[PDB]
């Protein structure tokens, strides 16, 4: 079969408390060190951050937004950021470049994470799925979080291009989002 998360029998499933947009599994602890994996969406598809706890190899927090400014956005990254002791952004700019100036203007302490080849797609996800195959993730027991992990899916095109997307017509920013997140986790 072609699903990308083979190893779900290992992904770990945390209790949340839903505040607002913020679906929470701990908050800040200040002995800790945050990271947060922002993938950001044009249209349909969906903005998401995802706070990995790297002391806990976690994700404490994770909040999904859709149709929204660039401003507000941004401005809600922030905030997240800020509550988890500054956390630095790994973030997907790969939307245009209205999101990145919108980033640089409220001064968001990120790394812009290419996200503009297949082969770069392909690591950050392979990554996830190895953590994942080892027991090493752990999110949010969620149906939506738990649905596009389990729809992620390889496709072959004509070329011999690898396709890596949700099945049917599905949303997966959540997946990005959390590969982002566990692309710092060592």
């Amino acid at each position: 079969m072609n699903s990308v998360f083979s190893g779900l029998d290992m992904l770990i499933l945390l209790p949340y408390e839903r505040r607002g947009t913020r679906l929470v599994v701990e908050d800040y602890r200040p002995d800790h060190i945050y990271c947060i994996g922002a993938d950001f969406g044009k249209n349909q598809d969906y903005s998401v951050f995802s706070v990995l706890d790297l002391d806990t190899g976690a994700i404490a927090c994770l909040e999904r937004m859709n149709g929204a400014t660039w401003s507000d956005q941004v401005a809600r990254l922030k905030a997240l950021s800020e509550d988890y002791g500054h956390a630095y952004v790994v973030a997907d700019t790969w939307v245009g470049d209205a999101i990145a100036e919108e980033l640089d203007a409220q001064g968001i302490n990120y790394t812009p994470l290419p996200v503009k080849s297949s082969s770069v797609k392909e690591q950050l996800i392979s990554n996830l799925a190895l953590l994942m195959e080892k027991g090493q993730v752990a999110v949010p027991n969620d149906k939506t979080i738990l649905d596009e992990l389990r729809n992620f899916r390889y496709y072959r095109t004509a070329s011999g291009n690898q396709v890596m997307r949700a099945y049917g017509r599905g949303h997966d920013d959540i997946v990005m989002s959390l590969a982002l997140a566990y692309s710092q986790y060592e």
